[PDB]
């Protein structure tokens, strides 16, 4: 049974998935790799179904990949997204902070501002920015959600617990953890800024371009530099908050079909990659943005043999992620 069951987070992803399934079935030979679609309400449900052996694969932001290795799930990153170009594969991205032109604040002064995050635990939208302000938060810095809550004057942090920390969903009631929530994810976080619901969107250098196709309309937005200055949105190389490692497909440590997933995905990038088949597209969709994989991807690279989650993220990010709950100041 050479069939990879991919975990679709919710109605939109599911539809991309069912047509991912369908087009692969027709272009790929009878005995090649198959794909099946399992729908779940959230990545976190996808982590658990995979460990429970009801699915095989799901693409996660790096921040989440760490959550996924943590017991009792024990998932490994297995195939990485890459950006830039096929000719020049980029296995990382810039985390930035996007803002409107002429509007006061800088990095060192984000108290009482309204904020749009991609999601709780995700790299650019959460782990990086929150980690930068960890110690300036008001004590007690535990639990984190509470402390980020009081620190802004309203937020959207997808996947957070709306009933426990109600101010982290003030900008997106329910803190929906799927594209259903329009303020969820990178393009979701950015839409949240555009509509003036929030003062800053913590996203990735590609987001603004993925979401606004006019250099005219973009001159209206700026980035927050670390040295408490602002810069035009195409100058991210010089005004980013941190570099983080690319989203990876994660899979079971034991019996995980890691080899089968690579054969699926690497055949997928052949037929339905960037400007390949008019028909189906792996890194875009009519149904939405960043479904099953980031639109900003160009392809996949195999994660080097037996590199577990800790090894993938880097030593000082893993230390960062942890001390983003515990280490004093
Ligand atoms: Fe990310």
């Amino acid at each position: 049974d050479k069939t990879v069951r991919w975990c679709a987070v919710s109605e939109h992803e599911a539809t991309k998935c069912q047509s991912f399934r369908d087009h692969m079935k027709s272009v790929i030979p009878s005995d090649g790799p198959s794909v099946a679609c399992v729908k779940k309400a959230s990545y976190l449900d996808c982590i658990r179904a995979i460990a429970a052996n009801e699915a095989d694969a799901v693409t996660l932001d790096a921040g989440l990949v760490y959550d996924a290795y943590l017991a009792p799930n024990n998932l490994k990153p297995v195939v990485a997204e890459f950006y830039g170009s096929k000719e020049d594969p980029q296995t990382f991205y810039y985390a930035v902070a996007v803002v409107k032109k002429d509007s006061g604040f800088q990095m060192n002064q984000l108290r009482g501002k309204k904020s749009c995050h991609t999601g709780l635990g995700r790299s650019a939208g959460w782990n990086i920015p929150i980690g930068l302000l960890y110690c300036d938060l008001p004590e007690p810095r535990k639990p984190l959600e509470k402390a980020v809550a009081n620190f802004f004057s309203g937020s959207c942090a997808p996947c957070a617990d709306g009933t426990d920390f109600p101010q982290l969903c003030q900008l997106c009631p329910g803190c929906g953890c799927s594209t259903l929530n329009q303020y969820f994810g990178y393009s979701g976080a950015f839409k949240c800024l555009k509509d003036g619901a929030g003062d800053v969107a913590f996203v990735e250098h590609s987001t603004i371009f993925e979401n606004l196709a006019n250099k005219a309309d973009r001159d209206q937005y700026e980035l927050l530099c670390l040295d408490n200055t602002r810069k035009p949105v195409d100058e991210y190389k010089d005004c980013h908050l941190a570099q983080v490692p690319s989203h990876t497909v994660v899979a079971r440590s034991m019996g995980g079909k890691e080899d089968l997933i690579w054969e699926l995905l690497n055949q997928a990038q052949e037929h339905f990659g960037k400007d390949k088949s008019k028909e189906f597209q792996l890194f875009s969709s009519p149904h939405g943005k960043d479904l099953l994989f980031e639109d900003s991807a160009h392809g996949f690279l195999k994660v080097p043999p037996r590199m577990d989650a800790k090894m993938y993220l880097g030593y000082e990010y893993v230390t960062a992620i942890r001390n983003l709950r515990e280490g004093t100041c």
